[PDB]
């Protein structure tokens, strides 16, 4: 599950994988990847904020492995302007952007 709320130019975003108690959830493999489809970020998450610092675009975060006991979930599709303004399944924000993928 997907949300954004707050916590050319280059835009600073912060990204959390949390279980429904909002709790940082390790253990899941995640990439970044740009308008193209291209990976240009992996990492583990690993119990802290990710921090991204992204030129205006449109991206995807994807789970591509979660840990024992979860399902994958479903990718996250956004974007960022030159203005800093991030925008999530139609809810836009500016100002210390902050993206969580919710696992089930």
């Amino acid at each position: 599950g997907a949300m954004v709320d707050t916590l050319d130019s280059a835009t600073h975003i912060k990204f959390s994988k949390r279980d429904i108690d909002g709790k940082e959830l390790a253990g899941a493999t995640m990439e970044l990847r740009d308008s193209s489809g291209k990976t240009i970020s992996t990492w583990i998450s690993d119990g802290q904020v990710k921090d991204f610092y992204l030129m205006p675009g449109k991206y995807t975060f994807v789970e591509t492995a979660a840990p024992d006991g979860y399902e994958v979930a479903t990718a996250i599709t956004f974007t960022v302007n030159e203005q800093g303004q991030v925008t999530v399944n139609g809810k836009a924000t500016k100002g210390d952007a902050h993206i969580v993928m919710v696992d089930a």
